[PDB]
């Protein structure tokens, strides 16, 4: 049997195939203690057991199949790989591997590796030959995503006021400036129903750090793709450990030419946590802020590229501020310019109960004119020029208003020429 | 007998019964000692003896049951629990057992467990078989619990007050940030006579952490629900424990498909005592917080969830400020966002001698429409237009004087309307 279908069942499923076949005490357990014992149960009858999971190195040398069901925390059920299957295949942190695995030895505590039969979702012998990520040339963002699902409405607006603003490609590094219950969560909701609905070939991945756990439910729940994320319950160092996860999968499944978008909810919070975690270096900025702190996060947001060899990495990253806390404030200023999109909500906006809170003026994005075509940039430049002169709340009442007249943003466009 | 009516029994009753079965000396020591010399008294005439408790697992193996009564404070009066009681009866820190109780024989300190009875207010062998409570899907409140009480005190005006700023719900995490002499402690009373009287179903739970103890004794003589508080002249070992029985016996609860309701005071106070108790990481942020000392209260606070399966755990905190001390203001940075609910309170509307003291425009509450109706939720919003352009003083001072000329909510929002 297969342990990404058991860790796909729910733990009363779960409990009543344990007790069936044998095994008692299952319900006040962990999910990853049953899912271990019905793997040794069905092991000691000898049938070929299957397994996956993204392999995290360790320190030591070896290394463990990781499971983003549980968004890759260390479990009694994880996959143990030795380093000589880490050095027969070269593997890295990241890598998706596929295969059959066998029950513990006496002497063994863990599920160990049998055969390799999947490496990053191909042939180990053609994963074996992919150039590292660090090796690709960086560029601007060509192919666009659009937003606009043109499937739903009375929300919709959030898309079509995206595609208006702030334009996502393949590639881009884009960050959400904005205040706590400004919309940003719902608003990266909405985002990841547009990717998931306008292009289904891109990998989605969520990724959120210190999120209350009913948000987690709903977010796994509601988006199609991958979500991973670290409730403020765990330390720190849980924190950490699901961003290096997240960007080495995303790195490995790009170096396969294939576009990856991570969500990320929030870049400030993952700052605070490496501060958390690093040790202190003996400069330490303003707001508690450690100088050398702020290195690895930068290093997650500046991964994202367009690959000129093939595929892309998209990271939309949320930034929070007028938290009440400086250090927050000291982290966006670090994060200022590194990326090349922005969109920026505002309180004042949300505060009317009237949304997207998208601030149109201070919104915008680097190297525009690759993602879309000469007419359509003009028409956005004068959408510009008439935006311009209002105020926030002005201009998103407007915007409201006029697109809520018309059904897609063409017609909108027309409109505003006529 | 059952112990625990001796151990309600008021300590001058219980020294007579002593006197009476043919004890003495019992008058200059701990009522815990007198109720333990009653029991070994009485034990040696030969009936049965009865007992309930809260089972706390120690680190030996073994567990104790503790009592509510003295804030499951460990004494002679514990019962023993075996190891081999703890693997026959699938059994967890938290789980509420009633049943026979027997003499300590020689070389034995304590009563141990005779015959288990009742397990979680269930049959032993139905306990076994609830699923624990991590393995639960969490989910935003969606049952509203109404603050409004019909009794009508018509002075008071403060379940009124909190029905119109922040909504409570069950499974709801809610923080409540006051400075000191705002108003903290009757407003805990009022949430607990709101909950006592409109939910009756509901467990009610209130957690005092470094509590004055005559403030302790009136919320024990007020609430109608569980007060297991922990006075400041205690160490901080203490707080920690009594904070994990509480906490360990609400998910039990929960797990068995029960809302339980905790009230917190405070939060900082609880996230100090773990931080003097936990041992230092090297990682000290500032005003000498211990990195992973904010690790285990968040635990406790990240506890509240609304169950899909069934049940509900709401938990109600209060958090300090200007209180002068940094270690203050950085507990409430790492838990100013962990909530679904806040509720200010303001100094400057408390010393103004107007009651409640709540800062209408900082305080809300996540996912409000799940909780009420879409016209609540329109008369709502209309409210909170209406207040915002206001000083909270002001802002308080009309409300109050609005409230007063209405007997319920509802007739409130239609003079609002007229
Ligand atoms: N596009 C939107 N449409 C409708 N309501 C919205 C929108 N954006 C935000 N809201 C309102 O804001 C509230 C909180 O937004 P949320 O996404 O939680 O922001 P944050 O993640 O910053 O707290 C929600 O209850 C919702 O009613
Ligand atoms: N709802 C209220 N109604 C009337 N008086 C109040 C109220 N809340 C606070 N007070 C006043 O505050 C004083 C102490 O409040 P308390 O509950 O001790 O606050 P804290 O717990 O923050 O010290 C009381 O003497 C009382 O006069
Ligand atoms: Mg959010
Ligand atoms: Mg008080």
């Amino acid at each position: 049997m297969n342990l990404t279908e058991l860790k796909n069942t729910p733990v009363s499923e779960l409990i009543t195939l344990g007790e069936n076949m044998g095994l008692e005490n299952l319900a006040r357990m962990r999910k990853q203690d049953i899912i271990f014992a019905i793997l040794k149960q069905h092991a000691k009858s000898g049938e070929d057991i299957f397994g996956d999971g993204v392999l995290e190195i360790l320190q030591d040398g070896f290394g463990f199949l990781r499971s983003a069901d549980s968004s890759y925390l260390a479990g009694p059920d994880d996959i143990y790989v030795s380093p000589s299957q880490i050095r027969r295949f070269n593997l890295r942190t990241g890598d998706t591997i596929s295969g059959k695995i066998r029950p513990p030895k006496e002497g063994e505590r863990y599920f160990a590796l049998l055969k390799v039969n999947e490496v990053n979702f191909d042939k180990p012998e053609n994963a074996r030959n992919k150039i590292l990520f660090e090796n690709l040339t960086p560029l601007h963002a060509n192919s666009r995503l659009r937003m606009e699902r043109g499937n739903g409405s009375t929300e919709d607006l959030t898309a079509r006021v995206l595609d208006l603003a702030s334009l996502i490609g393949r590639g881009q590094r884009g960050l959400i400036v904005a205040p706590p219950k400004a919309g940003k969560t719902m608003l990266l909701q909405n985002i990841a129903q547009s990717i998931a609905y306008n292009h289904p070939d891109c990998v989605l991945m969520v990724l959120l750090i210190d999120e209350r756990p009913e948000e987690v439910t709903e977010m796994q729940r509601l988006v199609k793709g991958e979500v991973v994320a670290s409730t403020f319950d765990e330390p720190a160092s849980r924190h950490v450990q699901v961003a290096e996860m997240v960007i080495e999968k995303a790195k490995r499944l790009v170096e396969h030419k294939k576009d990856v978008i991570i969500l990320l909810d929030s870049i400030t919070r993952l700052a605070r946590a490496y501060n958390t975690v690093v040790p202190a270096s003996g400069k330490v900025l303003t707001g508690g802020v450690d100088a050398n702190a702020l290195h690895r996060p930068k290093r997650f947001f500046g991964a994202a590229r367009n690959v000129e060899e093939g595929g892309s990495l998209t990271i939309i990253a949320t930034a929070l501020i007028d938290t009440g806390s400086k250090m927050d404030e000291v982290i966006y200023e670090e994060f200022k310019g590194t990326g090349n999109m922005e969109l920026h909500l505002s309180r004042k906006i949300a505060e009317k109960r009237v949304f997207p809170a998208i601030d149109y003026n201070r919104s915008g994005t680097r190297k525009e004119e690759l993602l879309t075509t000469q007419e359509e940039l003009q028409k956005m430049w004068i959408l510009r020029k008439i935006i311009h002169p209002m105020g926030e709340i002005d201009a998103m009442e407007f915007l409201i208003n006029k697109l809520a007249m018309t059904k897609t943003n063409d017609d909108f466009f027309e409109m505003m020429k006529r």
